[PDB]
């Protein structure tokens, strides 16, 4: 199953997250997952571990497992890169990690503009800006990363491009500037942050929406935020089990079936062989139109990844 992307090309509407990934076993996982089935990666070049994912596709393609053709790599250009001198280096260095000679899709990561660092310097970045602890930023507009992410579609470097943690203003004034529209719009997305008007907007527009996070604070629990832990996990809320219940489907086939009956794109973080085949097929079922009413109540604009925690930064605000 596959959405259509305003650029022409089809992406894979269930893949794989690659966010904090095992280390040790990243290569095998990756190879591991386009061997169970799964063609769309959802890489990027602060989660470190570009390289890895791309010597797991080198094995299932010398292998004659998947074709370059039909697997979608997504990548996402860090906050240190947005200046137009600077966005070439950086998807320059993912396509040498990744080993291939273009990437399907290539998201903004950030509308935050961290000050350039050299990739000899530190690679990659993280919160470094080349001040010491000390975040330092960057005047350029997000039209001139755009135009230049532009001109590295047109050089037949990227397929399509697109923006991750846009809220709507900011996407509806980069729609004024662009002449290769926005294809994809990724954001976090779970039951206790819906934000059903923003992906109104991107839908009626013709821009696929991807969400992260489907399984809302799990991710964050991994790594101590506070916010994550002291929040009820949405595997044990009990509408989540009554809707399980009434189906017959395990909590998580009703998170991302939530989304995927919605025509929004997926990318679950798939740790063991049974996630990896369970996440492929929430698709086995139909919630209805009292499934998504009790769902809706669950809202409560609770948000994980806010940039406002690194240093009051105001994109959601
Ligand atoms: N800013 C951005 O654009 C951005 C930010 C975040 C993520 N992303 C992308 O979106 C992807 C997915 O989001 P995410 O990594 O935050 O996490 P997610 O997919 O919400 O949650 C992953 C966690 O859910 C648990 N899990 C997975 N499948 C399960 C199942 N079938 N049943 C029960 N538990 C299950 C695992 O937890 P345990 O292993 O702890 O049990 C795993 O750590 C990322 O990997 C990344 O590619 C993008």
């Amino acid at each position: 199953p596959s959405i259509k992307l305003n650029s022409g090309y089809d992406m894979p509407a269930v893949g794989f997250g690659c966010w904090k990934v095992d280390v040790d076993t990243c290569s095998e996982q990756i190879y591991r997952a386009i061997k169970t089935g799964y063609r769309l990666f959802d890489g990027a070049e602060d989660y470190a571990n570009e390289k890895l994912v791309g010597a797991g596709v080198k094995k299932a393609i010398d292998e004659g497992i998947v074709k370059r053709e039909d697997l979608f790599l997504t990548s996402k250009l860090w906050n240190n890169y947005h200046h137009p001198d600077n966005v070439e280096k950086a998807l320059n260095r993912t396509l040498s990690d990744l080993q291939v000679d273009y990437v399907d899709l290539f998201l903004i990561h950030f509308p935050v503009t961290f000050k350039f660092v050299p990739l000899e310097e530190k690679y990659p970045p993280g919160f470094y800006c080349g001040k010491g602890d000390n975040f330092d930023y960057e005047d350029v507009p997000i039209l001139e990363t755009w135009k230049a992410l532009e001109k590295l579609v047109k050089a037949g470097k990227i397929r399509s491009i697109g923006v991750s943690n846009f809220p709507g203003a900011l996407l509806l004034d980069l729609l004024r500037g662009a002449t290769i529209k926005p294809s994809v719009l990724q954001v976090e997305h779970h039951p206790y942050l819906q934000q059903p008007r923003l992906i109104e907007f991107a839908q009626s527009r013709g821009i696929a929406v991807t969400a992260y996070s489907s399984f809302g604070p799990q991710s964050f629990v991994e790594l101590n935020q506070g916010r994550a832990l002291n929040t009820s996990p949405l595997f044990e809320n009990e509408t989540i089990k009554a809707i399980a219940a009434k189906h017959g489907k395990s909590p998580a086939q009703v998170l991302l079936r939530w989304s995927s009956q919605r025509g929004i794109a997926i990318i679950p973080k798939s740790n063991t062989v049974p996630r990896l085949l369970e996440n492929k097929d929430v698709n086995s079922f139909d919630l209805d139109e009292q499934d998504f009413a009790d769902i809706a109540k669950l809202d409560i604009n609770l948000r994980f990844n806010d940039p406002w925690d690194w240093d009051k930064i105001p994109i959601f605000v």
